[PDB]
């Protein structure tokens, strides 16, 4: 089956656990992170990946998130390209406090699936629809 | 046709209209709920389903959702995998509101729909990618 | 390859049509836009387009909205459905600013792509699951 290369920051980041298939599959903070009221830091997930070829990937947060954290993801939704695929290319989650709060390295704060590509389109302008 | 099996939590939740296929799905808040600006409510929406096995739903806000009622959904998009189908399990809006509001029982505050969950997986550790 | 008519609101309006390979699709503010700390404002992206049939659209920020604007995007995850096709059906972004902030006209603002509608479902009322 189609595979996923991952790539860990270091020997200290908690590896992802085997998947149940199909599942969403959950990140873990890289680092302690505080992150007072009314503020933002992209938070590390100490991850990079190769993507299957034509496949794309989304992050949202965990359900629990929000009242574990008080964060909220600042793009609603990351997108990660099968381009962004090297070696230094690790993945964060943009977290915006609504309180005070703080993230434990390993905390489960975000989960991503793959999907395909949309197929090729092209536009073409018209005058009126 | 794939089916979803549905419950409301009682005989007053409005039951979902008969739908125009292919068209996300409106969800409507099971109770009236009061929100202080600043603050955070879940949202009961009054329903529990058994989706198509290999699915999951997403839910978002509609449109009018900020306008109409002033809240964000903290978790960006709900994820409902295929196992949370059980008679307990009920669907929930997670609500922060960005100013002082009434929601009402009936309120059509989100939407969602279903679709295939990720296929076969295999994540494989490399030292470089 | 797959059709989607453009029509744009003005001949200021940047055209977008390029060789594409299934990446993410740029969207840009139509003028300038300005927004107060805690205000909300719908940024016009100067675009209407017709979808190719049983398609919808999904509308997120990019990476970078967040940081270089300081909005977030209200609705989470824009749903425009092959409906949504008429000569005044122009998109918008709906942005609330999470700080004082000036979107200039031409800033790309947020990302579309495409994906196919959820597929015909019964839903079938239970007593219980
Ligand atoms: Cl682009
Ligand atoms: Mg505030
Ligand atoms: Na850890
Ligand atoms: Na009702
Ligand atoms: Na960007």
């Amino acid at each position: 089956t189609m595979q996923i290369k991952i790539k860990y920051l270091d020997e200290t980041q908690t590896r992802i656990s085997k998947i149940e298939q199909g599942d969403w599959i959950d990140l873990r903070a890289a680092e302690d992170v505080t992150i007072k009221k009314d503020e933002f830091k992209l938070v590390p997930l100490g991850v990079a990946m190769e993507l299957p070829e034509g496949y794309e990937a989304h992050v949202v947060p965990r359900s629990s998130t929000y009242k574990n954290f008080g964060v909220i993801q600042t793009n609603s939704m990351g997108v990660i390209d099968e381009s962004y695929k090297g070696d230094n290319d690790f993945w964060f989650f943009p977290a915006y406090a609504l309180r005070d709060t703080e993230i434990k390295k390993g905390d489960r704060i975000c989960q991503f699936r793959i999907m395909k590509k949309m197929p090729a389109v092209e536009l073409v302008e018209v005058e009126h629809l």
